[PDB]
């Protein structure tokens, strides 16, 4: 009895003008967690919330098409060794919409101590597709470059992505620009049940990585994501290829800020999903992890 | 995964003050319930809404004590043959105790009716031949089971609890035995066919219009202390009429061990004269 493979329950009431889904996050139900290690922490990624709210949305309306806007990370999710975190989406009712939290609290002692991690408006979109186009941009982006330097530069900044985070198998540098051919990681089964595997929507994010591969500054930093203006999801997709393009720079008037817009599609160009805004910022994960 | 057999799950958030449980009514989930039949419709009556309450209590509380004050019952409980009725209990917290209300609604489809309302808190904890004494004349039990019968009540074989019943002035001493169709007696705290028999008893004071009997319509106060591992239990009541209006029946009533130790009390026990029709819708 699991309505969706990230939400154990979901709660409402006459008596409510709230919506809540309730999850049960650890390493033990959520295996891939574990892939996930920041300055030797198991550490959810905002990509994940961006997975969650997918699958509540996919509980609450009818329709597949559905966009989250003005998404803000207050506070990163860290899960101790062993630990479990009680998750929660709360939903409140706008004029067609819905404002969202996503918290966290240690279940195993009424409540007083909680997080919020995510935060945003959700609602329903339309089909966009797409369209796209696929070899229009194999054209601007042609300079071939190692995957290996996208998870070597996380690396070096103590972020340890395991195999079931490592979905970019190619990667093509344009001017400004990057196209990531993504393939399933062998370790992940259950792509089905998912609108957006957290794992892909993380690699996604990792796409702009390939756009700061050389800059100087402080080692130990790196741009997080940080805030979205519209993340659209339009369909989830059978294939194991997915193709990831990006383009974006840094703010000109702040070298702190990275500003991209992000667009996953299949190996037959149909959308599978848009990221407009995204931005991340320069950081030091191990300030974000408290 | 299931919380108490009359509670499927419980919800809080710290974005909510409210303290959610959550149950599946259905004679599938519930057998019992296919022992209450009115007029050809499974009808859930109050005390078993008592029972329920009884549950979150001790789904909440540290304490094993606890009491239900200002009780009113809104609107009976009624589910279609076949059919589901989701049920919740919905605590709001006030100053050291809740403001409760017991709704449902049909979850295959902003409609809902409300079943119990009232306040829920803590309480504390507090003779059988001086009572076996008052109470002298045996009578058949089948004579409440055969009154109700007149009324369209038709309880079952599970709802059978009373096997002897001893009248006095006023008072009424049941002996009752857990029917044999139960066997699940020990994770309630009371069960709901048990409560509803208490209220039952108070029939053997008013054996006297046939198509109306008394509908449990309001309570001061009920007090669970704890529950008895045995399958024989006391009932001793006492009440009568309202002295100005034959129409209002008051009572208190005391659930004890063969032992003495009393387990469940009731006092400010209200009943109304009213047609079942009339309840159905
Ligand atoms: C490129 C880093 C991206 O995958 C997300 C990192 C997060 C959320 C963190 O370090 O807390």
């Amino acid at each position: 009895t699991k309505l969706h493979p990230l939400i154990n329950q979901k709660f409402q009431s006459p008596l409510s003008k709230e919506i809540f889904f309730e999850s049960y996050f650890s390493t033990e139900n959520l295996p891939f967690l574990a892939d996930f290690i920041v300055y030797e922490q198991v550490v959810v990624p905002g990509a994940s919330h961006i997975s969650l709210l997918l699958a509540a949305a996919s509980l609450t309306f009818a329709a597949t098409e559905c966009q989250i806007e003005d998404i803000l990370f207050p506070q990163a999710l860290a899960i101790p060794e062993q630990g479990v975190r009680t998750v929660q989406v709360v939903l409140t009712p706008q004029n067609n919409s819905f404002s969202f939290q996503v918290i966290s609290f240690d279940d195993s002692l009424h409540i007083s101590d909680w997080a919020v991690h995510a935060t945003g408006k959700l609602s329903v979109a339309n089909a966009e597709q797409s369209l796209i186009p696929l070899e229009e941009i194999q054209a601007r982006c042609s300079q071939k470059i190692d995957s290996a330097e996208i998870y070597q530069h996380l690396w070096d900044r103590q972020i340890h992505l395991g195999q079931s985070f490592r979905w970019i198998e190619q990667v093509w540098l344009g001017e400004g620009e990057v196209l990531c051919q993504m393939k399933v990681p062998k370790t992940i089964l259950n792509t089905t049940k998912y609108q957006l595997h957290p794992t892909l929507v993380d690699s996604c994010f990792q796409s702009i990585i390939a756009l700061v591969l050389d800059q100087s500054g402080n080692k130990n930093e790196t741009f997080v994501p940080f805030s979205i203006d519209k993340f659209t999801f339009y369909n989830s997709s059978d294939n194991d290829l997915l193709w990831c393009y990006t383009c974006g720079s840094k703010d000109k008037q702040s070298g702190e800020k990275f500003k991209a817009d992000i667009q996953l599609f299949d190996q037959h160009g149909q959308l599978v999903a848009q990221v407009i805004g995204f931005e991340g910022r320069k950081a030091n994960p191990k300030i974000l992890l408290m």
